[PDB]
Order: C-alpha cells, then sequence, then structure tokens
C-alpha cells in the first residue's frame, strides 16, 4: 500500500517510470516518475492487443490460421517459423502483425483506431509501423483503461473476439491467480520505453489492471519489467 517503498525498487533499478493500478475505474500511481503517467508514448508492441482484436473482428484473420515464415531473416529465431496470431502474440512477432496490419489497411486501421479512441489515434500513413516509431501515441493512464476495458469485456468489439484476445495473453497462473499482460519495448527510440500492461484475475473473479510504463536502455534483461511489476503487486498485495 506504499508508494514510498515501490518508489525504492524503482529507485534502485535505476529506471524511470510508472506503475498505474485500476481498482473498479480508480486510478492509482506508483514508481519514482508519476509524472510519466500522462505524457503520450508509443505503444510498441502492446497495440498487438488492438491489432489483434481489429483484425479478428473484421475477419482478416482467425485464431487458427497459420502464417508461413518465408524464409527472410528476422531479429529473434524464435520468430523464424510458421505461427499463429496468438503464438506470435506470445513472442511479440512483429512480422506477423504486420502482414495482419496490412490485410486491415489504412483506413479501416485508422477508423478503428479513433472509434476506440486509442491514445492520440493517429496512425499516419505506413499502416505496418505506425505502433513503432510514430505517429500513434499513448499514456500509460490510456493503457490501463484500454486493457481495463478488455479484462472486463467492454470494448467496442465482440464478446467473443475479446474473449479470443484475452486467451492469448495469459502469462502466469499461481494461487488461484491469473496474470494476463502484454509486453513492449520501443528500442528505436531515445530515451526508449518499456511497457507491460495488463491485469490480475483474482481467485474470487476480481480484477485489477496495470500499465507498467519506464525508461529503457539497451543493456537491461527484459525480465526486469516482469520483476519490476510482480514485487509491486506482492507489495500491494494484490497477489
Ligand atoms: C515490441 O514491443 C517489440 C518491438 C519493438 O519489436 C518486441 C521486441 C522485444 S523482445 C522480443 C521477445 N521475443 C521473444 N520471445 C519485445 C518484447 O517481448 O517486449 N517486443
Amino acid at each position: 500500500g506504499h508508494n514510498q517503498v515501490i518508489h525504492q525498487y524503482f529507485d534502485e533499478k535505476n529506471t524511470s517510470g510508472v506503475l498505474v493500478i485500476q481498482t473498479d475505474k480508480k486510478i492509482n500511481l506508483y514508481g519514482n516518475a508519476l509524472s510519466r503517467a500522462n505524457t503520450e508514448y508509443v505503444p510498441a508492441s502492446t497495440f498487438k492487443m488492438l491489432n489483434a482484436l481489429i483484425g479478428l473482428e473484421n475477419q482478416k484473420t482467425d485464431i487458427n490460421e497459420i502464417f508461413k515464415w518465408k524464409g527472410e531473416k528476422r531479429s529473434f529465431t524464435a520468430w523464424e517459423k510458421d505461427m499463429t496470431l496468438g503464438e506470435a502474440m506470445k513472442l511479440s512477432a512483429v512480422p506477423v502483425y504486420q502482414e495482419l496490419a496490412r490485410r486491415i489497411g489504412l483506413d479501416l486501421m485508422q477508423k478503428e483506431v479513433k472509434r476506440i479512441g486509442f491514445g492520440n489515434a493517429e496512425i499516419g500513413q505506413q499502416v505496418d509501423n505506425f505502433w513503432l516509431v510514430g505517429p500513434l501515441k499513448v499514456t500509460p493512464i490510456q493503457e490501463v483503461e484500454f486493457v481495463s476495458q478488455l479484462a472486463h469485456t467492454q470494448l467496442p468489439f465482440s464478446e467473443k473476439v475479446q474473449a479470443n484476445v484475452k486467451n492469448m495473453l495469459l502469462l502466469e497462473e499461481s494461487n488461484g491467480y491469473k496474470i494476463f499482460g502484454k509486453t513492449g519495448w520501443a528500442m528505436d527510440i531515445k530515451p526508449q520505453v518499456g511497457w507491460l500492461t495488463g491485469w490480475v484475475e483474482q481467485p474470487d473473479g476480481k480484477i485489477v489492471a496495470f500499465a507498467l510504463n519506464m525508461e529503457m536502455r539497451s543493456e537491461m534483461p527484459a525480465s526486469i519489467r516482469n520483476e519490476l511489476l510482480m514485487k509491486s503487486l506482492k507489495q500491494l498485495n494484490i497477489i
């Protein structure tokens, strides 16, 4: 419940960021840089959540389709394989979502993103990269509401599409608890911005949504977004 101690894990991991908690439309802030919570950032791979929903709902793909790897080299060897939407989500495989995005196309993408009102709701002109280098931007409080709605099936999509994307996002399962969430890491902008947006599904059915945002640098291990989040949810006794 403090708020000062959570400042000190942020203090020591020599980062700058904010953890936004939403418990039934009540927003709390934690970190060492609470001002981040209202500044716009590129969403990075957290936009895969809304990309999937738009693609599924408009029947540009489905949860069974297998995306074929056509042999070109990709940033990670784990990405060099055939995979579904959901497997691409768990690995944040940009090429699959770029292909998806190109099927949706610019008009449909822009119309949906502003109908959802996602962040600043601007995708510019290149349909396959606006979530990594602009011009699409989003504050971390806006991300905790988005994933909050998704968790309660309240987004302006059908419920079956939402439920489909939610099963793509299961991260841990321990003690009757479930953690869902999506990581992001914009490595190609300065300063780098890391994301971990999701929700906790407590055994009694309660839902607490979070959006960890932090400045990033090339040397940190990717698990730093998980470490900081997990021990903050334990400190706040959400888990
Ligand atoms: C999403 O935010 C980025 C995007 C900018 O490429 C990618 C890069 C990193 S690391 C890839 C993890 N691979 C696999 N098993 C992530 C991320 O997972 O946070 N997403």
